[PDB]
């Protein structure tokens, strides 16, 4: 990791059960959708991806309303659609986490 | 403001000089990850810090963030999100 | 609060109900003893203070078993007793706690 | 590994050199205003511990990533006394700014 710290902590809800696909060579690959709120209530989305192991545990044990843990790193990823889009991602992959609460 | 914790800390370079339009500084930098891949963030700072960032932050500055992730929604010329990091309330920026 | 980064982050449980104390003019601090394990078991303890509302915040929800997410800082204070040092997890400025 | 999460994150400069004996202890600062400095007590191992004995000089300003670990030990006095250090082992990270 040359250069700088990219990292985020999240601790949230799942605001839906766990999407979970398998890539070609090696299938594991889970997509949550995490929710954090606030008030002074505006709440926030984020998009979380969990590979191999933290994969299928999350498909194993997490479920829709269940809170979690997330420690990733933000990714952001570029793909033209049918018609450039833009998306960023916290994936959770090497000095990351995931964690039932 | 309970229910989760959103929050991230990043440590890097700026892309270019800071983008001040208005109490804003926008900062885009930069972190890379070996083993090349450099991912851009997008930073933006309010008030007093923005004015900081503006005046004492150019192109090569190294600097401490914590903020939080918020996407926004906006239409453009012809719908787009844009997520970008925040800081704001328990935020915080710095000169390395 | 210039130069450096002082801040831990914990997510663990209270080994024991918080034990709620008030300072001089404003009382107002509570001390709480948080326990993160790791297996691959090997446990380890934290001293935890809040702060005025956090403090009585954490008096009154939380109790002993419960499940925290601590952000503070560390500082550790010299006391010699009847010369000794304590580090601690402090919620102050941008500290946090939050039920879980 | 799970029940809890322990993580402290430092950013901040070495008061001396790194004290190497594969096993680094360094000391670090950080400073808050409102003056008044902290002192940390970092213990890095392995390859981190080597790189720091070979880069990190007095006035290194690391980022630092690790966890808090609580050390009991004896003394010449027969008595019990406590150190807590930031330990940087399985994914804890150094690195110099």
């Amino acid at each position: 990791a040359s250069r700088g710290v990219n990292k985020v902590i999240l601790v949230g809800n799942l605001g839906q059960d766990p999407e979970v696909r398998y890539m070609p060579n090696g299938g594991a690959v889970a997509n949550i959708t995490l929710a954090t709120s606030e008030s002074w209530e505006q709440t926030e989305w984020h998009r979380v991806v969990l590979f191999g192991k933290l994969a299928e545990v999350a498909s194993e044990y997490l479920r829709k309303g269940s809170q979690v843990y997330i420690e990733g790193q933000l990714r952001t990823r570029k793909w033209t659609d049918q018609s450039d889009r833009y998306t960023t991602e916290v994936v959770v992959n090497v000095g990351g986490t995931m964690q039932m609460l």
